[PDB]
């Protein structure tokens, strides 16, 4: 059958792990947008899948490119009515964002930390760099404190391209906050920033989570927050040893991940190294919680050289799930060394670097 | 000293496991109210193990019950200050009640929803029942759309006191509708509702879960719902015969988990029984999705004889997490018999029954 065949040619183009659902989102998805950014982003299926389903579509005659833009043909439209497959709705919440949670308690806030970070250091190719929207970084610290994660807690930030740190020091709430970052730019932004402000319970250091955290970092602090790569291998470096920040039961982590570069089946292997080698436990996933700020690299990535129409992103097409986890009795976090080089960031799914 | 008498006299009380961040959650509950119900509510710790914290509080002095509320005692307010812990705060959207989705374009379908449900069965108290709001019933209906799993979709629901299957009906999403219920009396009014719709693709079923699914169940679905008891048992019987319904990859599965009923010891053995059992990954967890009508059996359940001021609940306490799962390369469902009584409902940390 047609559905056969399509699922057959995407399986010649990518190792990416393909099922008739795949299919489904990415033909959902072009029903709601012709904008190669927002087929991924609608489709939730990670881009080089999306791409290997995009081009197989349109070397069968189910699609075509128009003013950059991929529709349907009226073949596309006969296997859409045969299948059943209608363009995907959305309901999403218009005040929260989808968030969970509303930041009208914080506009001086949010007001304080567009000012603060008006010069920011921007984005990092070869970091993997890409801030949220001051919105989210707000949203986080409300989400955080409604939990009983902030106030008079010692908080870790593992990386901090967000500056959800800074956020943290005008908000007032934590006992003290510990952050690192290999990027120096912004190690020095931040002790800038707490300078100007006066927060003296600040500690920033550089850091590559390659390496072992010493023991300062370790078995210390109440919450961690970091917002990792998404190999296997760089989940253990950056949440992995965000869990070894926390003194024991009790203690909670936040972080993101992303349907842009990591697909379901990773989806099930990250969620097994927190339950099995970790032992901690997800106590929330939200979708497209955190939203990212377009990040001035885009034409050097992996992304670039993918898709079939080559476009600066219009909107904020990335965004990622929030996951909060909880350590328990049993929980432990990731002390050993890992040596890769641009694997750390690079696996067969990602596209942003 | 201070924390360690208090965390002492709560494990001589239950079995359940007992952090200091159980003490403090409940702590932090109580500066924000009184009410013993939504201490339960805003601590998120199983109603027994707050039960167990309340008592030990209250036998060591730092909680009072005045009026029928529990309020800090003058030791009370300096065990909190020299702990630093803040009153819970909550901001949770009140546009969508933190469910992520709004619902204002089902308002015809809400309409419909409750002028067909306005003499639905009311909950039993041996078949663990209490339905949730007709606007929760709403909201899953458009959770369930915004994701791909309705329009075109063969729907298995188990268990259905919450009437889901009869919104299904209403919003003429799915393909066909499969329901299953222990209580004829449920079987028996969706017959009479699907009758008086003129709906055509549904099967019913009167069914016991401890039993293995027929035949004609197995691998024939898209999607299930399912709102189960919280017992590993009744998480496999529900949850996993759920997952025995799909047809394979890429099929979605929504229930819901409390807090309520279960500790977060017991989230990480459900959560290792999705992942390794059953090899499903999860995609969304979300905060109080569904909120139940409180039942009128309440004065015959555990908690009523556990409770330290015995007096009804005057708002919707009750609410649980949903969960959204989604079926990858390998994953497989549950297909045994099972031979328990009361114990499918029941254990250490339920409290409803
Ligand atoms: C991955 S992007 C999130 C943050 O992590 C930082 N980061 C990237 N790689 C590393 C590393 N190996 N060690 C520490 N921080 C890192 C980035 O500079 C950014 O602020
Ligand atoms: C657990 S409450 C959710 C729904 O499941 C139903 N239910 C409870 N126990 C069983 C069982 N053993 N088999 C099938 N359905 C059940 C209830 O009647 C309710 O409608
Ligand atoms: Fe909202």
């Amino acid at each position: 059958s047609h559905m056969r065949e399509i699922i057959e040619r995407v399986k010649e183009k990518t190792t990416i792990p393909v099922y008739e659902r795949t299919i489904e989102n990415v033909l959902s998805a072009i029903q709601a947008s012709g904008d190669v950014w927002r087929i991924v982003d609608l489709s939730e299926e990670p881009l080089p899948l999306v791409v290997a389903v995009v081009t197989a579509l349109y070397e069968l005659g189910y699609v075509a490119f128009e003013n950059n833009q991929v529709i349907l043909t009226r073949k596309g439209k006969e296997l859409v009515e045969k299948y059943g497959i209608g363009p995907r709705a959305d309901y999403t919440c218009s005040h929260c964002q989808g968030r969970t949670v509303e930041i009208d308690a914080f506009s001086e806030l949010l007001e304080q930390f567009k000012e603060i970070t008006r010069d920011r250091p921007e984005p990092a190719h070869q970091f993997d760099q890409a801030y949220v929207t001051p919105e989210t970084t707000v949203a986080r610290v409300a989400l955080m404190h409604s939990r009983g994660d902030l106030e008079n807690k010692e908080v870790f930030v593992l990386g901090d391209d967000d500056l959800t740190s800074v956020a943290l020091m005008l908000s007032g709430l934590p006992k003290r906050i510990a952050v690192l970052d290999i990027d120096e730019r912004l190690t020095k932004f931040i002790e800038k920033a707490a300078d100007e402000i006066g927060y003296e319970n600040i500690e920033i250091f550089t850091f590559d989570l390659r390496k072992p955290l010493p023991d300062y970092a370790l078995h210390k602090f109440d919450t961690f927050i970091t917002d990792p790569p998404e190999t296997v291998e760089a989940i253990r470096a950056f949440v992995g040893r965000g869990i070894a920040t926390l003194k024991g039961p009790g203690c909670a982590g936040y972080f993101g991940i992303t349907r842009r570069e990591s697909s379901l089946d990773k989806w099930r292997e990250i969620q097994r190294v927190l339950l099995n080698e970790f032992g901690v436990v997800i106590t929330d996933i939200i979708r497209n919680f955190n939203e990212y700020v377009n990040w001035g690299y885009v034409e050097e990535t992996r992304a670039w050289r993918l898709l079939p129409i080559k476009v600066k992103p219009s909107y904020n097409w990335y965004k990622s799930y929030m996951f909060r986890i909880q350590t328990l009795e049993g929980s432990k976090g990731f002390e050993d060394e890992i040596t890769v080089g641009q694997e750390l960031y690079d696996d067969e799914e990602s596209s942003t670097t």
